[PDB]
C-alpha cells in the first residue's frame, strides 16, 4: 500500500498526492539564509517526493532553487515532484488571483504548481501587508465571496498553472458553500488542517471522506510551539506518554508514531524540518505499522483541542473553528 518508494494516494480530479511531504515555514527572524534550500535538497534525496509552502514564507524562491537544482542534475523529474502553495488572506478578490499563482510561479521559476490552496477562509485587506491592521490594532477585514475567489482558482486550473486545487482551514460549512456552487467546475481535492492525535479531527475527516476530499495535516508534530501561534501551557505532544511508550516498542520516536498513524489511515502529513537529522527521521515510516488496537489507543487521545487557535481572528465574519467542525 505504502512504501518509501510508492506512498502516492490519489486525488479526486484524477491526479495523486505523495502521502509524506516536507513542510517549509520557518520564523524568517530565527532562521539563516539558505536553510530552506538545503533541507528541500536533503529532503529530496531522503525520499521526499512533497514539499509544502508559501510565498508568504519567505522562502518560496529557495524552495524553487531546491526542486529545480535537483530536476536539473536529474534526481527527479518534475513530473515526480509534488509542490503545494497558498493564496494568503490579503489576495482574496478574485482579479488578483491569477497574478498571485503566477507571482509564485515566477518565483518558483516553475511552469505549474501541483496544488495551490486558499490558505484561509477570510480575507484581509489587499496590499503591501499580510497582517493588516490599524493604530488601534484592529485586523482589517475585507468582505469576501468565497465563491468568487474559487471562480478565480478554477481559471487558474483551466490555464493549466496548477494541476489541483484545494483549501485550507475550512469549516464543513465552508466546505459546503463551495461544493454547492452553482455551476461549480473543479471541487476543492484537499483541505489542509491541524491535524494530529491531540486533535484527530473526526467529523472534519469523516466529512471530507464523503465528499473525496483528501486531509492534509499541518503540524502533525504538534507545532514548533511558538507562543506567537500556540499556546505553550498545553502538553507538548511528543512527550505524551503512550506516543513514547509505543515509539518504544518499535524503537520508532514519538514523532515517528505520530506521523504513522496520520499516513496509516489516509490522512497526508507535512511535518517540517530544517535539520538533517529529523528530516530523515521523519521519513523513516514505512518500515512499521501500528496494530488496530494501537490505532485505537492513539485516537484515542484526541483532545479536540487546537494547538493553533488563531484566537486573534476570531470576530472575523469567516473564523473557522466556531463551528463544532
Ligand atoms: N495551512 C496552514 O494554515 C498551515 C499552518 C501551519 C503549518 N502549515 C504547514 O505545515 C507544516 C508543518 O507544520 P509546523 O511547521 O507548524 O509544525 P510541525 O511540522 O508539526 O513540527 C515542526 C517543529 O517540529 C520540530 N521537529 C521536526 N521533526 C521533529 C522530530 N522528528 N522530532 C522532534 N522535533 C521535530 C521542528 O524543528 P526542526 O526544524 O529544528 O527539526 C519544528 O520546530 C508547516 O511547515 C507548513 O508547511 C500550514
Ligand atoms: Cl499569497
Amino acid at each position: 500500500d505504502l512504501s518509501a518508494a510508492s506512498h502516492r494516494i490519489p486525488l479526486s480530479d484524477g491526479n495523486s498526492i505523495p502521502i509524506i511531504g516536507l513542510g517549509t515555514y520557518s520564523e524568517p527572524k530565527s532562521t539563516p539564509k539558505g536553510a530552506c534550500a538545503t533541507s528541500v535538497k536533503v529532503a529530496i534525496d531522503t525520499g521526499y517526493r512533497h514539499i509544502d509552502g508559501a510565498y508568504i514564507y519567505q522562502n518560496e524562491h529557495e524552495v524553487g532553487e531546491a526542486i529545480r537544482e535537483k530536476i536539473a542534475e536529474g534526481k527527479v523529474r518534475r513530473e515526480d515532484i509534488f509542490y503545494c502553495g497558498k493564496l494568503w488572506a490579503t489576495n482574496h478578490v478574485p482579479e488578483m488571483v491569477r497574478p498571485t499563482l503566477e507571482r509564485t510561479l515566477r518565483v518558483l521559476q516553475l511552469d505549474y504548481v501541483d496544488l495551490y490552496i486558499i490558505h484561509v477562509p477570510m480575507a484581509f485587506k489587499p496590499g503591501d501587508e499580510i497582517y493588516p491592521r490599524d493604530e488601534n490594532g484592529k485586523w482589517l477585514y475585507h468582505k469576501s465571496n468565497l465563491c468568487a475567489t474559487w471562480e478565480a482558482m478554477e481559471a487558474c486550473k483551466d490555464a493549466g498553472l496548477v494541476k489541483s486545487l484545494g483549501v485550507s482551514n475550512f469549516n464543513r460549512r465552508q466546505l459546503e458553500l463551495i461544493l454547492n456552487k452553482p455551476g461549480l467546475k473543479h471541487k476543492p481535492v484537499s483541505n489542509q488542517v491541524e491535524c494530529h492525535p491531540y486533535f484527530t479531527q473526526p467529523k472534519l475527516l469523516k466529512f471530507c471522506q464523503q465528499h473525496d476530499i483528501v486531509i492534509t495535516a499541518y503540524s502533525p508534530l504538534g507545532t514548533s510551539r511558538n507562543p506567537i501561534w500556540v499556546n505553550v501551557s498545553s502538553p507538548p505532544l511528543l512527550k505524551d506518554a503512550l506516543l513514547n511508550s509505543l515509539g518504544k516498542r518499535y524503537n520508532k520516536t514519538a514523532a515517528q508514531i505520530v506521523l504513522r498513524f496520520n499516513i496509516q489511515r489516509g490522512v497526508v502529513v507535512i511535518p517540517k524540518s530544517f535539520n538533517l537529522e529529523r528530516i530523515k527521521e521523519n521519513f523513516q515510516i514505512f518500515d512499521f505499522s501500528l496494530t488496530e488496537e494501537e490505532m485505537k489507543d492513539i485516537e484515542a487521545l484526541n483532545k479536540n483541542v487546537r494547538f493553533v487557535e488563531l484566537l486573534m481572528w476570531r470576530d472575523h465574519p469567516e473564523y473557522p473553528f466556531h463551528d463544532e467542525y
